[PDB]
C-alpha cells in the first residue's frame, strides 16, 4: 500500500483492518485516484472494489470542515456497506461517514448532515431532496463518486444523476464511475460531466 503512494496515516489504518495486500483494481486505480484524475472503472458489482476510490478519498478528506465527497449508490444496502468500508479505511483518523437513503423519515438525516460529515454515501433520489432543502451543501464536494451506476439506471435514477453531477460545481471536482456495463445513458454521463476519464478494468 505504501507503494501506491498512500498516506501513512492510511496505511496505518489498513494494517489495523488486517488490510495486507492490495487487490488489482486498487493497484490500477490509486495512484490515478491519488493523481486528480478522472476514473471510468468497469468492475463486478457490490464491495469488492470499494478500496479502489475509499482507500485514497480518506487522505483527500481528512481534517477538512462540511462535506467534501458525495458517493452515489443504488440502494440502502450497497451505500450502508460502502459507509462502512469507509470508516474502515479511515478508522483512528476521525473521518466523519454520514448514509442518507429514500423510504426515511428526512429529520434524522437532517441531523447527521448539520453535524458536518466529511463523506456523504446516499441514494439518488434522497440526495436530491436534501440538495434542494440545502441541507446538503454543495461547496465543498471536491470527489463525486457514482458506485454501480448502471444499477442506479436500473432503479430509475438516470435523471437524478444528471441533475446531481450538473448542480455540483466540476472546476475543482474529481469524478469517478464505477458500472459492470455501460447503457447508452450512461455513456452521455460520462461525456457531458466527466473529465477525460483514465479507463480501469
Amino acid at each position: 500500500f505504501k507503494e501506491l503512494g498512500i498516506s501513512d496515516n492510511t496505511v496505518q489504518s489498513l494494517e489495523s483492518m488486517g488490510f495486507k495486500e492490495p487487490t488489482p483494481i486498487q493497484k490500477d486505480s490509486i495512484p490515478y485516484a491519488l493523481q486528480g484524475i478522472d476514473i471510468l472503472g468497469q468492475a463486478q458489482t457490490g464491495t469488492g472494489k470499494t478500496g479502489a476510490f475509499g482507500i485514497p478519498l480518506i487522505e483527500k478528506v481528512v481534517g477538512k470542515q462540511g462535506v467534501q465527497s458525495l458517493i452515489l449508490a443504488p440502494t440502502r444496502e450497497l451505500a450502508m456497506q460502502v459507509a462502512e468500508q469507509l470508516r474502515e479505511f479511515s478508522r483512528g483518523q476521525g473521518v466523519q461517514v454520514v448514509t442518507v437513503f429514500g423510504g426515511m423519515p428526512i429529520e434524522r438525516q437532517i441531523k447527521a448532515l448539520k453535524k458536518g460529515p466529511q463523506i456523504v454515501v446516499g441514494t439518488p433520489g434522497r440526495v436530491i431532496d436534501h440538495l434542494n432543502r440545502r441541507t446538503l451543501k454543495t461547496d465543498g464536494i471536491h470527489t463525486l463518486i457514482l458506485d454501480e451506476a448502471d444499477e442506479m439506471m436500473n432503479m430509475g435514477f438516470i435523471d437524478d444523476m444528471r441533475f446531481i453531477m450538473d448542480k455540483i460545481p466540476a472546476v475543482q471536482r474529481q469524478t469517478m464511475l464505477f458500472s459492470a456495463t455501460m447503457p447508452k445513458a450512461i455513456q452521455a454521463l460520462v461525456q457531458q460531466f466527466m473529465k477525460s476519464p483514465k479507463i480501469i478494468k
